[PDB]
């Protein structure tokens, strides 16, 4: 209503918002860890196992 | 009869704007406190109860 105490959209859109960098910011993260793209099979399974098996 | 002692219509029409204003003055003042329009049954049944619901 533009003047409600009881709710507040915009910082439910920020946090939203926020959550998404922080995923982004992990996934650069464990790329960098690891220092490979497929390091676990919830990256890539069929590219995963293809390495594996060779 | 312009002089009556018994009886005089002026204080009764009196009163009653009174206690008109009177519940109006309630009506904005629980508003005011509760932060929302609709917040009993008594102010809507039916946006009420959907709001229950959801």
């Amino acid at each position: 209503a533009l003047n409600s105490i009881n709710t507040n959209a915009g910082a439910m859109i920020a946090l939203q918002n926020l959550n998404g960098t922080n995923s982004e910011l992990t996934t650069v993260q464990q790329r960098i860890n690891t220092g490979k793209k497929i390091a676990s099979a919830k990256d890539n399974g069929a590219i995963w196992a293809t390495a594996k098996n060779q």
